[PDB]
């Protein structure tokens, strides 16, 4: 581990209280055998107490989530846009730790919730912690910090009786969203499959706001922050992940443990979009404005470098829970932007960590500590751990020699705010009109995705709006709705019952960009990590035969096999009892279990057949492998002749095929559209 | 009450400060319009500094849970069997407030996860605050309080990645469970429908440990703590609670909510059982040990009063989060016993409080108040609400005249220990010989349930213990469970592939108790709240005739009917895509809706059959109303001869049948059982 100086071993010896005197923790000290326990335990006390203090106050958002170690890698000597030391030689490696997350939900809720998800990394480098504290989607719902409780409570479950947990499906979010009309771009992206991410592997990363690249010399260029995902993007379908809420709450964590523990760590492109200061306000947008993108065909994106995730925690509290990320983590050749979202988290993030760690030296956990050296006049406070020698701690100072020395642009690679910066005007609390376009860019995103993914856009929105009780919010969403599209509203508003309101074409265009859809970006790159469910019988010994060498050929390239059936043994993983179609990315029938899929106490009366139901209604890869496939696909109502369904009795044909499919993903002319 | 001197009005005025000056919270103060956000900025940072500290930590267990405010009704003077005052006269109301919980589960976890379930009751006595902290199960996992974090480390989630949430289905709870034979008896409760309770209304609470019933006159007797449910015993089956934890993981909290806002509020008689403190050792066990009952045949039930909760919280934050429960708070008139798991509770309710609130005077918070004035020596630490008159707080003193008076048993209503109490023996962290039979009464517990209760918790046991990955710890499970009965030990052994050991029968026997089996309980004493969703379609006006007609004479009856279609209109409450079989206790289906049952951009292929189909197969009453009939139930599979299958052209005679179906609650003959 990066760790490894902190880690305490109990694989061998004797129960010790925490200085070090061996004790017993399984009896209380008692006044005879059946007599009250005394005061005077402190093996008790010293334990329980103990575990009374265990919990400490989830993050305020971003309460559930998951991470990992592993190391970046810079691809180039990025001296020419960036001090930044990290980026400055082909091959310079850095470690790092990711957390992903939620956002709404606290930290027992489901993975799979609809929601803006978290990916945020520290950089360990050799001139201190960088942080980049990012989401899964591009644009944020506000356009000033100090809106943030408003945005966060208004998701959060109502306060008088804390209903309903980790969802946007509810009359606060959405007379929020119907009153803040800069909301909508990441409206959309929330209620696109960009919500409801297949894992975090299949996931992008971004920074959000535009930053400054800092040259040595001083100059800078503005900067956003794109994680390219090497696994592909992918989605689940709603139906989907609600069921893998209640049959899996941990399947995004399970999934990246799993991934790395089998050494398909996973990796991500580190890629900027680099612009002139001069073209800040040259896209017909504001790039101080945290609801716009900057389309890739304005300017592309340049690879910095690898990061890659290839080692899991050894213990999740203190690691992944303790791990405290700042914005203000920044290193001499990074500087921030006038984003006025941005400015205000600057202030949050070092504030919040005292919630949480109760004290100030928060920044000494070992998941927070620095892989260099720490020179500073900070001293006290509780929980203290270092012993300072320099007994002379203020500036100036000639008792310790004027140490520490000040660094700054000229001396001791210090960080520097980017000379060229400037204010001017007025001291004003007032929005600049140059944000006020909440619409045109969630228009773009919406034509951006293919006709199959705008319907389910579409099923996302009907499914929540028709949750809201409020007519007058349902209302105040539509007309919201329809300044971005009046076909959305139409759609949406034939679900809830309500009239659309007249089209309102002040922002309706027909414009499109490249690299937001889902289903628009191709096969996946890899299968290797997916899942395949092989559905079998004990009653056949020729059926565990089939499963078995089906179970060869699909290992062989790297994917996750489990044989199903109604009782475990060699050569089984799972019983129909504990399986569900959310379980896995392609389904598998041996044709010796057909008799299963026309009763038993061993399962759910129909459960073999409604996984494979299930998993042929989500769009997932299905098949029957023996060659006979007739009595299983009409027992389910497939078809045959169907794309991503599959039926041959060689394994070698009947895997060539349904690898191809498990690329494909998803199969979505199993989806109806509206007319 | 100190609740409504706490409440705060926002329904009118300007936005303040927490020092009452006005002021604005939506633009951040920026140096210029496109400018950086000012430090001087005082609006920004007071809201952000309260939002980024709003979170506490959440409780070591029973993270995840709901209360109300109601009255407890004294039915007599108890004054023959107890001091207590709350007690005292026939008619004698006190305020309560109850918590409800489940136990390993963080915030945010599924209301319906398998668990044993907290029921906390706090009476405001006139003699200060008593709370009875009680489970849904009588009995529980261990016998001495210092096991209590090995207990909750085994079943909470692995450390290493936090995996899994809210279940015991996973390796270390097993291990646990098979090291630790005591916890045999809770276990056998929680793989029971009591594990997977309909709602917090439909179980009952139980103090669990043996406590004492103490007179004026200094005479005891032993009690135990039973809440007897008016509403009757139901439970959810496994599969249903398992889709339930994905589509409502506030099932639980908002059944609670609903049935108290539409006047429904949940009733219990209190009752104790008494017995002399000669019978501690006279029934085969001994009442110090709380993993074992007294059968209602050894000692009959005394109904004390009537428990009625009957008011929702303002907020949940301050009411339902911040309660702070502790077994420490006793009335005269009750005491303790040497159960050595309670001996130690004593101990960790007041020093979690610490950890919660971050400060020591927790219970000058509104909700943990008492009714009548406090009167002692207790003075500063953090967050002190009061501001004392009497500058001498120490005993003994002259300069305020000798006050507070101590009180006793002899003046002052003081509380005081049993004076029958005494202690004998050596000081010994030893166990008693007499807590060694950890068998006998799980088996007087499975022998209690019906045969397809039997065949149900076996059934829980195949699911969670063929997920654990360890071949060594199933076989320790089987010979854990055979010590209880050979049979579980088979059937159980027959789903993971392994033997099950040979009979052990030195603890096997054939007794039975009333009072445990749910499915035994009878039809439930009332169908008020039980939720009726009719499945109808807008294509067909006669079919939302039918339904509008059904759903006249079922609310009648205190029903709470939900009308589902394709879109919401007028008479219509859910749309397909949201509603499912987990959402209602009976489904009826209007023949006008027939072409249905046989694709549509508004919900998922299958949903309006599936839906019938689901609530069928998870035992519920269903039914056609409109006399086509056959149809439906032919797509469906449905028997028209079977139990709790309703098959009428006359609305008035399917609701007099259906009805009765929901009393019924549950047809058990759906579910196949083991040879
Ligand atoms: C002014 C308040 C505020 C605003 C405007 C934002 N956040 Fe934030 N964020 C917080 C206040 C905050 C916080 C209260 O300070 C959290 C909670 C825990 C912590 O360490 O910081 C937090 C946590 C947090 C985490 C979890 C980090 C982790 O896993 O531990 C992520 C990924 C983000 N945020 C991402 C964002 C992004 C991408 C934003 C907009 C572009 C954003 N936040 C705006
Ligand atoms: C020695 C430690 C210990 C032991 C043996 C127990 N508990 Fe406990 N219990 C706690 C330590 C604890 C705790 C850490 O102190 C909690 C967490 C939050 C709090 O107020 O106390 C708690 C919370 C708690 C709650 C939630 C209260 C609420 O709603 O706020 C209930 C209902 C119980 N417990 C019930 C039981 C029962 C019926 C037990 C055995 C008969 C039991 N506990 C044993
Ligand atoms: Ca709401
Ligand atoms: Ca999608
Ligand atoms: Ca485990
Ligand atoms: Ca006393």
């Amino acid at each position: 581990s990066p760790l490894a100086a902190y880690e305490v071993d109990d694989s061998t010896g004797y129960l010790t209280s925490d200085v070090g005197g061996p004790i017993q923790d399984q009896t209380s000290l008692k006044a005879g055998i059946r007599g009250p326990t005394l005061l005077e335990d402190f093996m008790f006390r010293q334990k329980i107490q103990h575990f009374d203090h265990e919990r400490v106050p989830e993050r305020a958002v971003h309460a559930r989530g998951a991470g990992a170690h592993g190391t970046f890698t810079s691809y180039a000597d990025w001296s020419n846009i960036t001090a930044a030391s990290f980026l400055n030689a082909t091959g310079k490696q850095t470690p790092v730790f990711v957390r992903f997350s939620t956002v709404a939900g606290s930290r027992g809720s489901a993975d799979t919730a609809r929601d803006v998800h978290g990916f945020a990394t520290r950089f360990y480098t050799d001139e201190g912690n960088f942080d980049i504290v990012g989401n899964n989607i591009p644009v944020f719902f506000i356009q000033d910090a100090i809106q943030f409780p408003d945005l966060i409570h208004s998701v959060k479950p109502r306060p008088d009786n804390e209903i309903p947990q980790a969802a946007t499906a509810h009359d606060s979010a959405w007379d929020f969203f119907s009153q803040q009309p800069s909301t909508m771009h990441t409206l959309f992206w929330a209620m696109s499959g960009h919500g409801i991410p297949r894992s975090y592997r299949h996931m992008d990363g971004f920074g959000v706001h535009t930053f400054r690249f800092v040259k040595d010399d001083g100059s800078s260029k503005l900067i956003k922050w794109w994680f390219k995902s090497r696994q592909g993007k992918a989605s689940l379908v709603w139906e989907e992940a609600q069921v893998l809420s209640g049959k899996n709450a941990d399947f995004h964590r399970q999934d990246l443990w799993d991934a790395i523990e089998s050494g398909n760590g996973p990796e991500w492109d580190v890629c900027v979009q680099i612009v002139d200061e001069s073209q800040a306000q040259a896209f017909g947008f504001d790039l101080l404005d945290p609801t716009k993108i900057i389309p890739e065909e304005y300017a592309p994106l340049t690879k910095l470098g690898l990061l890659k995730l290839d080692r899991n925690p050894t213990n999740y509290f203190a690691e992944t829970e303790q791990v405290m990320f700042q914005p203000g983590h920044i290193v001499r050749g990074i500087d921030f932007t006038e984003d006025p979202l941005l400015q205000g988290r600057l202030f949050s993030y070092l504030d919040t960590q005292l919630n949480r760690n109760g004290g100030p030296n928060f920044e000494q956990l070992p998941i927070n500590m620095p892989r260099v050296p720490i020179h500073n006049n900070n001293r006290d406070g509780a929980g203290q751990m270092f012993i300072h020698r320099n007994k002379y701690p203020y500036t100036p100072n000639t008792l310790n020699s004027g140490y520490p020395r000040q660094a700054n642009q000229n001396a001791g690679r210090g960080f520097f705010t980017a000379p060229g910066r400037t204010a001017s005007g007025a001291l004003v609390r007032e929005v600049s009109p140059t944000f006020n376009d909440h619409w045109s860019q969630p228009r773009l995103f919406f034509n951006s995705l293919t006709p199959v993914e705008q319907q389910f856009l579409v099923n996302a929105m009907r499914f929540e709006i028709s949750l809201v009780k409020s007519e007058e919010v349902k209302k105040n969403v539509l007309t919201q709705l329809n300044r971005v599209s009046h076909d959305v509203a139409v759609r949406v508003a034939a679900a809830i019952g309500l009239g659309a309101p007249d089209a309102d074409d002040t922002y309706y265009h027909n414009n499109k960009t490249a690299g937001v859809s889902i289903v628009g970006s191709g096969p996946l790159p890899t299968i290797k990590t997916l899942r395949v469910g092989i559905l079998a019988t004990t009653s056949e010994s020729s059926a565990l035969d089939q499963a078995a060498q089906l179970r060869t050929r699909l290992e062989k390239d790297g994917l996750v096999v489990t044989v199903v059936a109604e009782t475990l043994r060699e050569g089984v993983d799972q019983t129909y009892s504990t399986a569900d179609a959310t379980g896995f990315d392609g389904v598998v029938v041996v044709d010796g279990a057909a008799a299963l899929f026309a009763s038993s106490p061993l399962f759910p009366t129909g459960r073999p057949l409604q996984i494979f139901v299930d998993a042929y209604r989500w769009g997932k890869p299905v098949g029957v492998c023996g060659g006979k496939s007739s009595e299983v696909l009409d027992a389910a109502d497939v078809p045959e002749d169907g794309d991503g369904v599959y039926s041959e009795e060689s394994v070698d044909m009947f895997v060539e095929e349904f690898e191809k499919g498990l690329a494909t993903f998803r199969f979505t002319d199993r989806f109806a559209l509206d007319s």
